[PDB]
């Protein structure tokens, strides 16, 4: 009894203040960023990890309505720090970075709206 629409608060949320309170971060200076593979000097980056994937990435599927979702910009986000886990292992300062901005990217969306 209801036609799906594409959440957009949440969404704006995940947009006006994950989006940004992750892209100001001490951290986000990767992720506001798409990795240049080689720059950091990563031979295998684009090899092992799923799919790159950066807060610019997502700050564009958000603002371009791509997303369906929050959860679709989240798991984006997850993806973001998930790559930074998946080639630096769990420990490296970027996963570090990565977990510092989960926390963050996640206390947000502990407080992530629900659609009127
Ligand atoms: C962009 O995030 C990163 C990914 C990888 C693979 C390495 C580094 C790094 O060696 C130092 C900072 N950031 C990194």
């Amino acid at each position: 009894p209801n036609k799906p629409k594409r959440q957009t608060n949440q969404l704006q949320y995940l947009l006006r203040v994950v989006l940004k309170t992750l892209w100001k971060h001490q951290f986000a200076w990767p992720f506001q960023q798409p990795v240049d593979a080689v720059k950091l000097n990563l031979p295998d980056y684009y090899k092992i990890i799923k799919t790159p994937m950066d807060m610019g990435t997502i700050k564009k599927r958000l603002e371009n309505n791509y997303y369906w979702n929050a959860q679709e910009c989240i798991q984006d986000f997850n993806t973001m720090f998930t790559n930074c886990y998946i080639y630096n292992k769990p420990g490296d300062d970027i996963v570090l970075m990565a977990e510092a901005l989960e926390k963050l990217f996640l206390q947000k969306i502990n407080e992530l709206p629900t659609e009127e």
